[PDB]
């Protein structure tokens, strides 16, 4: 069993975040550069997640939402939801997005999930002190996670430029408008 | 029979038009909040329409066009014509767009159809005088609309951003190109 | 055979370049105005292409990439490559893209391919000396075009404003994950 | 208001039903031959309903279902629903099914809806005796349709063969266990 | 860890099985009737799959293949590979399919996975011997499942009839050419 | 320039025709056997094509239409006319098909193109005299086929079982009932 954080506040938690290294899922571009992720409260209480990356040099992108597991819960346990294939968004898939750890700051965060398939190592700033990186990293290994293969994310010295306005750029409402 | 108005100024038509209050249309989202049409005059003298609304805090939007239901009329009866799902455009769905009232200054109009089945009223401030309100509404009731379960729809203090230039998102000069 | 240039920079070939004139593709709108391509390096070093233009009014692009048909080769023989339709892009389609001429200064380009089907005349400037034009569409006969029909593409005044950043919009970069 | 039948009896109503006339529904192909349906009882009271036409020489076909539109009621006022396209079957669309006339013998049947668009006379023969075809054609001149241009889709002497069994050949249940 | 058959008789594996019983796929029908699975050996030594249920009294089935997860191992461990969704099949998707146990004379099987998510007790007679079946149900318990909530599929007394030629019918050859 | 066959009796080409050798097209499946076509008249004169194969042990197919290129001309040069992708059929294709030669008998035939891409050896016989094969390989060569890597596509001794009944499977009517 995992200890996740408890009484996540929400609101501080929203914003823009640096991937500084992952254990990429199943369909997030393998190596790409310049990963971050956006996220901002909605008026249910829901969040709006926008991941980005640059693949060989091309901005690619999803936009999803993520929501509490189980409401009454104070433990900082997600679930992500987005709808693919992004042309074609009519299978919806979920995940579990556990915060393992965040600093009293809101300057770093850990992200995980049961299965131990996939971990996240996110920051403020595009580039983390290394003695907070190793920290983080030691974090993922008293969860039970191999760390061993566990690249960094390249980032460039300065963060490219992107709309990061929350929206529904695929369609998705035309889809839920029809139930 | 409705009473269209006659002679509309199409050029001064154009730009921006926030949605005070909407009787929506079957997949127009039901609750959204900063609805805005933004109408362009296309080289042909058809109109482009970007139609955008935040539902849940997300930007979603569809584009069209309207023209003359009728040219050599002089009646304000347009069709609306759009490409759905905007995912996958292959569907052309049109339907009717009659201009019922809009004021000497061009401000503020009344929009429906013989159906009586949507009604919009349409300001080019988000924030629209009572008494105006009032009085248009009064016009939906002179054409036999039941305005009972009318209600405004949410515009924020400041209007959100967007990108309002007018574009073909979806790709249907791909599928026209076909024909 | 077709004298192509050898030892194109392709650094140098970046940028933003006007279609003065063109014998479009199948699939590229035939009446656009304003119509433009961005080539941008990617760090792999093929190229990314954004191609757009103005069909009644409203922007239509399609992005793809361009690389060497034999990278051994010095001579400046490219194929494009996009997935279509841009709705649903699953299908590869490439083509034969060749610098059939270009100016010391990198200011205007001849481009053509073996098939003498399609022909682009592009300019860093949208409006090009007529001298100047006349010089590359004699290029083209000595290629063997029937330059008969060969009409210019309107620009305006201004170029319209556009987002030329290099990305995936339509997500690709997901149906490449799954194989 | 219409006049339609009451205590249909469904079991009886099922198998092979030949349309002698009809006016389309807007999908259905205009110039068909040989047109029949098949309906078939489900488990849970609901019925299949496969319906066939030779289009210039080929079978076209549609799989859907029909229920009551108040079970409570004994007024056979059905709808049918169908999900569409065919080839992407995402998107439900339902209408009214009301047989206003059945002989005694279940042997023909006059389809109609309170929108009086549509209209379809059934016969269990291909060649329905013209005294009949009378008869039903003035009941729906009672129930209000205008049956000028009515005219009787084209019957083969023998008709053609089919795979009629009840089937769900384009997947619909894979995009239903999604939900 | 699981106790696979070793070498299975893929030729004599080969034909109809019925399904007694089964935890269900996610998107195999949960309440089929009349649930049956059909191999076939192809020329290069994979096996053609056609699994068929009814849900509600229609026939749905989906099209795939299964093929030795190491051809060099005498283990019966196969991967399943399925193009979903059935009516866009372009999303590759696999899964485990052990023959945890067959008896000599190919009447009977046991399909399981090292998950325990799924199962299926799977019998050349849609009728099966209640002794053989509770043996199976064993088989499982020895093998880590919890068999609580088993619930027999229901099989007619006839077997509904249905085309079981191998067969492509969505059309995969067409993708597959294109790479 | 072609050699056509004129005065083709459209009637009588009709019915199944196996194909002995192919150059095949770029999205039928290469590696085919028991590839065959089944020809049928449609009531305005245009023909039904039903082409089937057997790759790796599983029929595919695809249904089409073949029409004169030029009604007023006696010489056999058709047009053959596909929706692809088949799983989603809203991209028309056509392609020349030319018939160079055909016995007094209808038995055997040549089938070309202007390009000399593709190229097609057909026979009411599953099994070909050999002798006339070689006739037909040499008519091909004569005009300006290099027939070096022609291999005969393999014909099992008996005609696998499939429905020729035509048809339009994939939904294409609705596709057309839009426009
Ligand atoms: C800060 C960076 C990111 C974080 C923290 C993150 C987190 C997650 C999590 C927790 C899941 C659920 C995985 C599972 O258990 O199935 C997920 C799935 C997914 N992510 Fe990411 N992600 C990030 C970046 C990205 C990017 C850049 C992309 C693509 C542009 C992306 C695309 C996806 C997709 C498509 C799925 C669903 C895959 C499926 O259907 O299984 N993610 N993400
Ligand atoms: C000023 C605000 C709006 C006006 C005046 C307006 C007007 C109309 C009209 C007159 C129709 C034809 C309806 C019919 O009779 O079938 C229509 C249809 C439609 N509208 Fe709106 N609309 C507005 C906002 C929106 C928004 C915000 C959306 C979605 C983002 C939207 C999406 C659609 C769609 C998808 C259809 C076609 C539906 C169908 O296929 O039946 N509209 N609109
Ligand atoms: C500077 C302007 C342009 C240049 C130099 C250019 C160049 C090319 C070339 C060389 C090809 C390969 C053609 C072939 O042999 O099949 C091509 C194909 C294509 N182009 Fe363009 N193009 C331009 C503008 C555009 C624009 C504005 C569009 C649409 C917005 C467009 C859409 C396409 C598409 C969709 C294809 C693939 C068509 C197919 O599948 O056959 N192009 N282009
Ligand atoms: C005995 C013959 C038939 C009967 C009694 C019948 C009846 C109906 C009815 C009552 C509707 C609802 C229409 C509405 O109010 O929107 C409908 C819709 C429809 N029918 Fe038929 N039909 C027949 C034949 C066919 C055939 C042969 C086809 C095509 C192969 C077909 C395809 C459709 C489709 C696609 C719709 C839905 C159209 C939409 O989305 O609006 N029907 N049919
Ligand atoms: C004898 C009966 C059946 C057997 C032994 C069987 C076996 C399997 C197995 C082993 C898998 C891999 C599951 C995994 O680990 O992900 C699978 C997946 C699947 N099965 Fe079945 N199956 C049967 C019946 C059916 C039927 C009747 C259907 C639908 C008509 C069906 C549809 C599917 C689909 C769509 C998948 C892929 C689901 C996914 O993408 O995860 N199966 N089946
Ligand atoms: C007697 C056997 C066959 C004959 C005579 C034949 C003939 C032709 C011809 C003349 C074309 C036009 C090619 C062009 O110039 O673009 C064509 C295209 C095509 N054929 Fe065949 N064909 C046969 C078998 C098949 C089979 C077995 C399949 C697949 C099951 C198939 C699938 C296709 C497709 C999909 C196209 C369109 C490809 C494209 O979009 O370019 N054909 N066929």
């Amino acid at each position: 069993e995992m200890e996740v954080v408890k009484g996540l506040n929400v609101e501080r938690y929203m914003g823009r975040w640096y991937e500084i290294a992952s254990f990429p899922s199943r369909f997030q571009p393998k190596n790409g550069v310049d990963t971050r992720a956006t996220y901002t409260l909605n008026p249910d209480g829901t969040i709006h997640v926008l991941n980005e990356t640059w693949s060989n040099g091309k901005r690619g992108f999803i936009e999803g939402s993520a929501y509490k597991a189980d409401p009454k819960s104070d433990e900082a346990k997600l679930k992500v939801k987005f709808y693919v294939p992004p042309f074609l968004p009519i299978i919806p898939v979920t995940g579990d997005y556990w915060v393992l750890y965040i600093d009293p700051d809101y300057q770093h965060a850990l992200i995980g999930q049961p299965s131990r398939s996939y971990l996240w190592i996110l920051s403020r700033t595009a580039q983390m002190e290394e003695e907070t990186y190793k920290q983080l990293v030691e974090k993922a290994v008293e969860e039970g996670y191999d760390i061993s293969k566990l690249h960094k994310t390249p980032q460039s010295d300065t963060p490219p430029e992107s709309n990061t306005a929350p929206e529904d750029s695929k369609g998705v409402w035309w889809f839920k408008s029809l139930f």
